[PDB]
């Protein structure tokens, strides 16, 4: 299954937004498996991403199924410092 994942615009306008990767996940994936994926394509440590959907922080350990999340959601990363 193919999901995508967008960064925040910030409240400080331009510079796009709209910019996506892809991941090819499964359902059953968890959320600890997302970030690994994540990692591969961005460099940023599991450690340091947060993923919001629906506008919640999802946790590490539910699977993509447990949250809603399906064929061309759009999951958002965000910062974990």
């Amino acid at each position: 299954m193919q999901i995508f994942v967008k960064t925040l615009t910030g409240g400080g306008g331009g510079g796009g937004g709209g910019k996506t990767i892809t991941l090819e996940v499964e359902p059953s994936d968890t959320i600890e498996n997302v970030k690994a994926k994540i990692q591969d394509k961005e460099g940023i440590p599991p450690d340091q991403q947060r993923l919001i959907f629906a506008g919640k922080q999802l946790e590490d350990g539910r699977t993509l199924s447990d949250y809603n999340i399906q064929k061309e959601s759009t999951l958002h990363l965000v910062l974990r410092l």
